């Protein structure tokens, strides 16, 4: 079935596609000229997939407020349906991540709906860094890493559950982020929580499904503010390293310290091969989550660079999952994923352009002018045509955002749903 | 009325006065041989006061999640009995800083409540970075800079409400804070948004009283991400010369962007007349709203010290308005209030002990060495003797955490407020 | 001619071709936008920015220098290689002179420059080192000393450098001086700052009428604690208490970590105050790198400040454009022409923004739109344009690959001999 | 001895009246609080931190050097100056070398060592600069260059300063390069992370039985986009793949601004890692200066996690600490006197701390108690017992009261020529 009638696509694509037809042709002729051919690059561009958050598909607040558009939706079951229409449209999304309890429902049902709207599902995501109703012991001061062996006895179950659930859709991994850390110096004791925390990872590690991978995901503060348990990529290497093979990273852009070289970090865990996967999202001062590309849109290329040259290298075995994580306070949270999906695809398939060859002569020549630049051939490439034609020929919207506001989707929703 | 016995704060001094007496009496005879008397430096600290944010003494959250803890205070009235409990005890947070809508109420109650408790009105707060029940125009993309005239009117209209409440109460001052800002290139037109802004607020000057001020408040971002109106010091000056000489500008800490040099943004609004106000509490990475001091507390005396350089060269017209303006998501609000107003005072004290003099000589000769350590001098001087002395002669406690758990208030409120449920932050 | 011309042309020829498809299907789209890229090419061909006579040569940090070949010897061999730059890009016909170290007869710099093609920008005057013979010691700072008699030697060497530029062309002193304190309690905030207020009012007095004098601010470096002229709130100050004629240059790195520099420069607009633009990149601090090279967005979203304001009709609005850059690991000349290239880039494509949109999209709140609106201006590849900028105006389709291909580098590498002591 | 011990002994008597009442009201509090003041006191006597040849000398930025008086020149005159650190610190009997600054005759080295009473820690290479005559230039990288000649060339280096180490009583090499990168795409993360790893490999083999490799992470300059040993986690990948005698070196300043630095202390502890802390203290980059001198609690929360496994005596914990600053507008010799005394107030503030109390504090979750039981120890004035370790041990009660009572300045100023006078 389709969230957007077929027609607005068909009508919207029409509309656009003598100046699509254009671009692309001329971008090919340039693409051809520097020894690329466009078709390869625009056929590995649509294999491109990236999840949407759950979380993200409604309104997003800070501490201070929360400003609801219309039609947010009530459940996990509008909020597929919200995400069946990024997909539609962008033909980048597939895949939803789920996050328990917040989408806790019947597994079965949840299948049953993502498949009828050509969905699936990736990473489950956990959560002990909030408290559920009739929830035995508070994760206020910690979960996994608490000192009350039974807090931490009690966060292990709930995320042995999330497997559970995940086993039922299809999922084949489990995401764990907690707030764990302290706001006081004094407060933790950074060597023994940390202990407390490796031991409970452990017991999930225990329970996790020989098919499946468990991702760690540090981050340098907030919900603590003075330190945090898994804190930085170093100690995630540490966690990773120990608990096991099926034990990864996972890089939430927004995580890191002011002024991180982030692509580096990415490099690192792929040559020790434990880069699990990305948490997309864009940022300024913290861990902003603002849709992806829109503040530092060379720093994603620079990210994908490395993952492209991960390949160029021949690392085997590599293959991150890739999932947004953004929160949408100021904007309808659907344009935004779509046009976060289309800047994911758009880096992608700017270090696609890279010429290898020429950067390698570059970099072993100490020509750091001429190999900057190479880079910059490639990011200064518009690959808009690139994007636009792959969802075409995938069914989806040569100008996404156009059309879904063409189809009155958001006024629709905002009558079937309460306010 | 005493909130907490006196009974109790009397034995819980009694308690610890030998021990006192020792330490005091210790600190006094190494002062005499650094030609200070401990007793003009008690003097002052005895009468140094700090407002307390009535938003503080509940249990505070992130945008993940809300933890509270027991007896939380239902509204404005429960809020000022916990208010009560931290000025009787530490003696130096006399006055409460109010926020509306949150503190609405009858305004001869508040100043009713307030004068049985023995608290006094700080300046007023508005919100406008939130929206209230019934309201007309929504703030999700601004206030007093919204590009839709009738919401800025809103906001004004809102601000001279807080006004009218803070006159009847015995407020004597405006603080606004907003969100106003961007989260996305191009969003907002800086200049525009900013002339917006200062047209409203001209608005809200026309409605002070002669002996108010209005103090503006910048952020460097929160919540929003990519730009803000009122962005830093600088866009803080411009506000308070541009609106007039009722208008200041407010400092708060952890609104700074990483390693600012914040004591100096101090010095240079005192230069120009500009300095409203500080608001206190300590950060690590953004606007954490720590406790005073408990990450940096150097920095916290190097800020007093420009306060008291100024305090003692008679720089007249200078009457800053202090508060705290801290969230405390993992302790005892009131524990932590109470410790936060401590740690103001202790470095007011230490700043107080700096041989000024000494250190003129020194910039003079630039010794930077020795300037550094006349600095220091004064800040490795462990104060808490006059400091639990001035609480202990004024009606206070020496440890007033130790004689706040002795009294059991905690288990007290809790035991006549209704229940809380942890719950999610704002993020979803 | 720095540059033989027959190797401009033989290298403008074989890329010729390919210019002219790029260029026609970039014009084509821009057409289907509504725009003319006749108009923009018109303006990116008149934008200038000055280039740095002590960006020439080879720089280095506290550690180490690394010199390349054929460094320049002193001020001539500088502008020399400044002709170069403006040959082969046509977008730097002027040179920002640093004194003492440029110091020379006027008489002998300006016929250089015009024999050159060259013009000068700013002066930029030097208390943060200290030169053989000078009375005082800026150790402890300059303009701000607390000695009377250092802050008078500051004082009249600023003099000097307004002398020495009033002979040359020049219109401007721009000055950016250490002074600070790595120590708390080393210096009293205001006091220096009193000091600094002082010794500038003077220099201010000894400008002539058509001249401005323009203050930069810097969080650090070489001061680590404390630095007199700190940031844009301080330096609004200054230029405010001066007077009409002092203006606030904004240098890209140096401001504190995050920091939205492009409201700065919109505020510094609105108050009349944005004298001008010290143009570089960075990650860190002030690391001086080539512009463009690691946030190109926000090099493009300070264009987008500047070019709103002549939309919005400011008025006397001409901000002084400099590049302030150190090339420690390329060939100078290379670094400063591909810079060059990315700030008419960023300016380019600030130009393409469709401001009626963009004016509609604030004005609705439409955050998404208003964001895509610039980004369909920024991901413009604008090469073409920038490349038949240059092609008209007699420079080079591919300024550093012609540069190259004229052996420049080695043929100075020879007649220049390096420093042995 | 460099100081006149008439001078030393006149001016603590001079002050030993004062020291007994405050050492004793110290003595007399502590008690109450269940302490032996004389346990801390032996520890803090017992306290070193070594002292960086290069750190006598007078510092400088890019933009400049301001050389004091009496500036030592070559390492003889700065073994001299480290003399009276140790003379009236007592604080810092060995001194860190760094080749090829400090070359000399070992054997004179190892004399004139023994006749100031200095030992001599790390050594340190040297490869983030051209030495004159150098086949191989570091412009460009060392260790993990892409030019095999010049890694190789990098390699022999670092073992001609273990060689230098070996007969001079030295146990270990620290190794801190510049290599990286100033633009993106200019080197391969992951190549040069490679080359390094296996360049490293070759200077393990030449390492004693009982001798350490110590690698040190800085996140930038003198590269300023990527810089191949980045932060804490490339070093211990760097440590964990070299081998057991390889650890990591944790510098104050070298970290992100707002990291959490304690915690990284705590994690290479916990893995068997941490080579050795090189104090200095910072604002906004590294800063490289005196320890202590801003952000006093943050060098006691480090000191907190250091003594608390000096409690336990954990598993391949015998750190190797020095000091690593730059002293660019004080006297060297009175920086390092007060930066080495900060650093053993920290480590003697961090010993009061009530371990028993803190460790329940944490478990029951009691974080107000649990920071306030860490400030019961930072807010104790510990400056009695250091003065009184300094006193017993042949020191004085005011280190650089003592110095400047001396005229120790004024007559080496006498007998080294300055550049300029
Ligand atoms: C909801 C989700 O678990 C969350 O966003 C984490 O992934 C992390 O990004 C939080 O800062
Ligand atoms: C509640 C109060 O308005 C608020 O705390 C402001 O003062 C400012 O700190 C916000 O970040
Ligand atoms: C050389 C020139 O004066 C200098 O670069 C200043 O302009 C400032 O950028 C310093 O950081
Ligand atoms: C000279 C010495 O090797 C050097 O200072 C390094 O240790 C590190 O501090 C660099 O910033
Ligand atoms: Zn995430
Ligand atoms: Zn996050
Ligand atoms: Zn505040
Ligand atoms: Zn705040
Ligand atoms: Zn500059
Ligand atoms: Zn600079
Ligand atoms: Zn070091
Ligand atoms: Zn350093």
């Amino acid at each position: 079935e389709f969230r957007i009638a077929q027609d607005v696509v068909a009508r919207e694509n029409d509309r656009r596609a003598s100046a699509l037809k254009e671009d692309y042709e001329a971008l090919g002729a340039n693409l051809a000229r520097r020894g690329v051919d466009i078709e390869a690059v625009t056929a590995k561009v649509e294999k491109f997939f990236v999840a949407v958050p759950s979380w993200g598909v409604g309104t997003g607040g800070t501490r201070f407020a929360r400003f609801p558009g219309t039609g947010e939706p009530r459940g996990i079951f509008d909020k597929l349906d919200d995400c069946a229409v990024i997909q539609q449209l962008t033909r980048a999304t597939p895949n939803v991540s789920l996050h328990i309890p917040w989408d806790k429902a019947d597994p079965k049902e949840l299948k049953a709906r993502g498949d009828a709207l050509g969905l699936g599902f990736d990473a489950m995501n956990s959560n002990t860094f909030s408290d559920a109703p009739g929830q035995a012991h508070s994760y206020k001061y910690g979960s996994l890493s608490h000192t009350n062996a039974a807090t931490r006895a009690q966060a292990v179950e709930h995320n042995l559950e999330c497997i559970e659930i995940g086993k039922a859709i299809g999922s084949k991994a489990l995401t764990v982020w907690i707030g764990d850390g302290s706001n006081f110096p004094g407060q933790s004791n950074f060597t023994r929580a940390f202990e407390r925390y490796l031991s409970a990872m452990a017991e999930i590690y225990k329970g996790l499904p020989d098919d499946w991978k468990l991702f760690s995901e540090h981050k340098m503060y907030e919900p603590a503010f003075y330190s945090t348990v898994v804190q930085d990529w170093g100690t995630n290497y540490l966690i990773a390293q120990t608990l096991g093979p099926k034990a990864q990273c996972l890089v939430d852009l927004g995580h890191h310290a002011p002024n991180t070289n982030i692509e580096m970090i990415v490099a690192r865990l792929i040559q020790f091969g434990k880069l699990g996967g990305f948490h997309f999202n864009d940022s300024k001062y913290g861990d902003d989550d603002l849709d992806a590309g829109a503040i530092e849109p060379y720093r994603l290329f620079l990210v994908f660079n490395e993952l492209v040259d991960a390949e160029a290298r021949g690392v085997k075995g590599f293959h991150p999952a890739h999932m947004i994580d953004q929160s949408h306070n100021v904007t309808d949270p659907i344009e935004s994923l779509i046009n976060s999906a289309n800047e994911i695809r758009r880096a992608y398939a700017q270090a696609l352009l890279v010429d290898r060859a020429a950067l390698s002569g570059y970099q072993e020549d100490n020509d750091a002018l001429m190999a900057t630049e190479t880079l910059k051939r490639a990011y200064r490439t518009d690959v808009e045509p690139i994007l636009a034609e792959a969802r075409r020929r995938t069914g989806g919207a040569v100008d996404p955002v156009a059309t879904y506001r063409a189809s009155g989707y958001r006024a629709r929703v905002a009558a079937e749903r309460p306010a």
